[PDB]
């Protein structure tokens, strides 16, 4: 028969996916089966058999009888409700001692946590003819040649199921409240790059197949976003190191005219001549345009490239999107400074953000801990911390971190809804416009925003980074604009900090 | 945003897959949208709107009214029923001039023939956030990087849509009649290895997604079979070339005792001492075991290996199965001589069978004619005839072909139901036992057979090879044993021979 497909484990050894034995119900209905035998080998009483079978399977007795009455057939099955039956279901049916009724063992792929990190783990599909399982998405697909067999190798993830629960629960909350078109959250260990939790909405249920195929793209590695103002931190880091950002230097706020278009601070008028530090706390768009002018267009492109953007991070997911740095003209360049036109993956954002908490060294994020075989003990692969690049100095990092502290904790902050009681939080907010897939423009509406937060806690020396974004709320779009992802970040961040024994 | 994904063509240039424009229905329901305008820009009459809208979309107005009556919402959409709407559907709705009602264009992937070579062409899935299309099976998947974009490249197949119809129609016939667990048919140009038509059952509908994912395996390249007595031709080819098969020399029919198991000819008793040609006409199992004894176990293993079995043919389908030559012991070796224990892909059988019609040269089967871009005119790839290997001599091929002629047309033939009026037909039959997917035995039952025919016509100098197999008929399983796949081979072969202008 088939070799046992390897298991997918979480960082603490909990099974995320495995092979189990289930059972399919089979009924011989042709009288010829009992010709030679003393006790009947087929269904004599269709009515009683159907009545009694409906006590285990989710079928009405008239339907079982209908299927039981098909002609020119030796055996019948009962569709979706005849299979994936439990060992308990088997025993119930066998005690019934129904003639012609049997249960046939079948291998199924079992996901013990159901809808749980689904767009990461993936789904294995079965070929009924041979029972052969073949991964169709995520880890099951990426690592299909190892997982398959004699027994396949196991794949151990960096995911912590305890932190994953916090994420899953938070995302359910977001959907209920905001019904967004797309949504994701990811928790990364701030010192190693390990992905401790990831999920997205909408997603699917690996165990039932529900909604599988409706959205093939994994948001972390394969989808791309105009990030919005969370992108401002890398412009700021560049400005700091080049000697263009002085936190106390004043600058002319208000607007800039770019190729005949008005790019304004979010209040249209600005605040007059204000210190550069305050403008970042306000998320002043003119600040970033001004800083770009200081550093230089050519230099700013290299800066964004040296932060990893526009190229794949080379993770172990299939089809990793590279994004692109929008630099074709001044309008694209100026809008890229606050995170429009340029497109990114969430994994790129995690990689760049990590520079500020590792003396300027970007960490390559990673989610595969081990591929190894449990019978032979052969280890094929082992994940590890890896520096993707050191684009800034330690001094620049600390100076970036000070403005991220002020974004949340300045008296003039517009991000106090992201604060958590007992825990010092910092990060950067984003409210970004999202391109219409057909239409060549931005999606229109009262608040047609991709709202996001790139946060970390405890501030200065964080244990985890939390990045969460929500695209185009369809319910409560006013609150989505006012609160961003704060109703996701707080329950994720707080519960993780508690589980990791960080002190309040 | 997205480039146009390239097209999939048939050998004569008919579109099998392309990008089209469809439509999604959008209803603004907030009064603020019509606040500034004189005529309402939102849905004022929800009841009338819902009643009228249900004349186009598959939704009952009681449900439409509920969705139109959601709070904290500006716009609403209508799920799966609100999208993939046609231009005809669009004009109808716009004729209603319902307030707040709009149509938004979306790119969809269109398969003009619906359920048509579906397990070869495949299906591309859409990521709603960006509209980006991604092949999930078949040619759409294999050639996704070429089809994707700026405009994607085209993929031209060797399939002839005209012959495909014959196959599609015959396979529908078999299902209705026999309800098999598995079924496939394939037409190959006998002199080039081109795949002119292929299909399987059950399958899916690329255009709607119906039943997609239910069975991932492509029967031609990815599924494996104990072929049964169609495998005998390669044993015969070996014996001929080794000097062990003489058509007129007699042999002891009846049975052989192999490792304590009695393996008999299909009528249990045999026919006494009969000539070897007649035994092949009868599909005598003991003949093949006797021939194996003559040639030698080791030599016979090289023979099946040199006919290509046990290794992938190195085609351009993903995850091509290798099969295996079942040789662990005498019982496995001896049953392999009549096509059990050993497993194969249909593509291997086609490759080996072509030897008999090309002076012994095996042809590599192939189905991709061209990958090229219609804007730049760059050709990335062009398919061609290729000799997989010449395992036998011209003389041995001719001698095999003579026994395949007698299999169908001897006065003592047991295969006359495969004859076609006006056309000289030849081939080899198979009635094989099928291994239990979970368990250690063969599927049990009245006629638990994988029945097949490996045929070609016109005989001796055929224009096409037709291979068809049917696994485990659930309806009319007795007739399946008596007629094999003849109710599929005859209409496929006859309609193709006529379409190809072969004279009756
Ligand atoms: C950064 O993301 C920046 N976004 C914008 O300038 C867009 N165009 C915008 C969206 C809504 C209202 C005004 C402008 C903004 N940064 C933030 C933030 O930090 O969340 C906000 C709220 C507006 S300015
Ligand atoms: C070849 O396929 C061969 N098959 C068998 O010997 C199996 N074990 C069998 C199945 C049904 C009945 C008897 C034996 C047979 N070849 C053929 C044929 O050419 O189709 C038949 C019908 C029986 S012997």
């Amino acid at each position: 028969q088939q070799p046992e497909r390897g298991k997918i484990y979480d960082r603490n050894g909990k099974v995320l996916a495995e092979d189990v034995e289930r059972y399919k119900l089979v009924a011989v209905i042709d009288k010829k089966a009992s010709a030679n035998s003393k006790k009947p080998r087929h269904v004599v009483d269709k009515k009683e058999t159907a009545k009694k079978l409906s006590t285990v399977i989710d079928m009405k007795p008239e339907e079982i009888e209908k299927r039981l009455s098909q002609k020119k057939a030796f055996q019948i099955e009962f569709g979706r409700k005849g299979t994936n039956l439990t060992y308990q279901d088997k025993l119930k049916i066998e005690k019934m001692n129904l003639p012609g009724i049997s249960l046939l063992p079948e291998t199924e792929r079992f996901y013990p946590n159901g809808n749980f990190a689904s767009h990461l783990i993936g789904r294995a599909q079965k070929n009924p003819d041979t029972g052969e399982l073949k991964g169709a998405l995520g880890v099951e697909k990426i690592f299909d040649s190892y997982l398959s067999g004699k027994r396949g190798d196991d794949v151990h993830l960096t995911i912590d199921s305890n932190i994953q629960v916090f994420v899953e629960e938070a995302l359910d909350g977001m959907v209920e409240r905001y019904q967004p078109k797309d949504l994701f959250a990811v928790v990364m260990d701030a010192k190693t790059g390990e992905i401790l939790a990831y999920s997205q909405r909408p997603t699917f249920n690996p165990e039932t197949g529900k909604d599988f195929g409706k959205k093939w793209a994994n948001d972390l590695y394969q989808n791309t976003y105009e990030p919005g103002s969370t992108f401002k931190s890398y412009g700021l880091a560049a400005a700091i190191q080049e000697g263009a950002f002085d936190p106390d230097k004043k600058y002319k706020s208000g607007h800039r005219d770019i190729m005949g278009s008005r790019i304004s601070d979010w209040n249209r008028v600005g605040w007059g001549e204000i210190p550069m530090s305050l403008g970042f706390t306000y998320s002043s768009n003119t600040l970033m345009m001004h800083l770009q002018d200081l550093v230089g267009a050519d230099k700013m492109k290299s800066w964004y490239e040296r932060f990893g953007f526009g190229k794949s991070t080379k993770g172990m997911f299939d089809g990793e999107a590279p994004g692109q740095i929008g630099w074709s003209n001044e309008l694209q360049q100026k809008t890229s400074s606050f995170g429009q036109s340029t497109t990114v993956t969430p994994v790129q954002m995690l990689q760049a953000q990590s520079a500020f908490f590792n003396d300027g060294n970007m960490l390559k994020p990673w989610f595969v801990n081990s591929v190894e075989n449990p019978v032979s003990k052969r280890q094929f692969y082992k994940g590890q911390k890896q520096i993707a690049g050191k684009p800034i100095t330690k001094d620049t990092a600390e100076k970036v971190e000070k403005q991220l502290d002020l974004v949340v904790n300045s008296k003039k902050s517009h991000a106090a809804n992201y604060r958590i009681d007992g825990y010092e939080v910092e990060g950067k907010t984003g409210t970004a416009q999202v391109a219409a897939p057909n239409g060549g423009g931005y999606v229109k509406g009262p608040n047609p925003y991709f709202v996001s937060f790139m946060g970390d806690a405890p501030k200065k020396n964080p244990k985890v980074i939390v990045y969460a974004g929500m695209s185009l709320a369809q319910k409560n779009d006013q609150e989505a604009y006012e609160l961003g992802v704060s109703k996701a970040f707080k329950p994720i961040m707080e519960n993780t900090l508690k589980y990791l024994n960080v002190g309040k």
